[PDB]
């Protein structure tokens, strides 16, 4: 049942990904809840004005913060965000396997699918553990490929 | 069925919730929001289920059930969980014997992450584990290397 595996191992973000949910980087910690709260999202990707990726920010980064008691209406998202180096990205034709490990051995819920442009890393997708529960459901239902 | 994903889809469907449930993860009805924040943090958890003073489900909680409360107008940090739980019968449970992917449509459809495993007792239901998206995603994942 090798080339089984192989073949799934080949899977691609490209057809599997759900839309990006951004903000940008001078946006308060509570507009940042809100948005939130509209998107029903869990994971939000944060922008720079031009407009490159630059954090992410979690439902446990902002719960963090509405426990702290800083000026949540004043206090920006960069002040608290996850920021680049450091985050965990992947591209339109990384495969899903690979993705679900770093899910995996990174514990996170979401990674942002970026694009290498003449700008830098902009936001074009996200993939999640949402999507893996569905492709997850597919393959049971005979339903790829 | 006659294909490879086929097989792959016929044992996909005879995966039971007991063989792929984490542990529960679960706190009395009478604790604090705050209090709920912090087990929340500590257990590295999305979902805490809450339950009575006869270790009975009576509710769930989501990260963003808490950080709704933590930011509401009113003060609902001090308050006791079980004012801000997602109450029965409105939980979506499951049981040992289940079909895993029977599950995963639920997550889906639902649109929440996290359903507790439980038992019936002639009392309610006993909360025996968790069955999550991390779950379903290691599956993918035992699929690609087994
Ligand atoms: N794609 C990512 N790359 C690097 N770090 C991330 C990524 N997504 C989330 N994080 C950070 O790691 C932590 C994990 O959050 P996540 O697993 O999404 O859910 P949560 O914090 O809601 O339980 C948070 O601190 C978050 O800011
Ligand atoms: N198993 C469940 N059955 C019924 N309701 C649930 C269940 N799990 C979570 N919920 C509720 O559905 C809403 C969405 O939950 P979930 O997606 O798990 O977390 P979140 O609110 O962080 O997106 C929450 O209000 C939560 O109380």
């Amino acid at each position: 049942t090798q080339l089984l595996a192989d073949k799934l191992k080949k899977l691609q973000v490209k057809d599997f990904q759900s839309i990006p949910v951004v903000i940008h980087e001078n946006v308060s910690v509570y507009d940042a809840i809100c948005t939130m709260f509209l998107e029903d999202v869990g994971t939000l990707f944060v922008v720079d004005r031009d407009a490159v990726l630059v954090g992410v920010l979690s439902r446990k980064d902002l719960l963090r913060a509405s426990i702290g008691q800083q000026e949540l209406t004043s206090v920006p998202v960069h002040i608290i965000m996850t920021r680049m180096p450091n985050i965990t990205v992947c591209r339109r034709e990384d495969y899903v396997m690979d993705i679900a490990k770093h899910l995996i051995e990174k514990q996170i819920d979401a990674l942002p699918v970026i694009k290498d442009t003449d700008k830098g890393f902009e936001v074009i997708g996200r993939v999640t553990k949402t999507n893996m529960t569905k492709i997850l459901v597919s393959l049971s239902e005979n339903e790829i490929l």
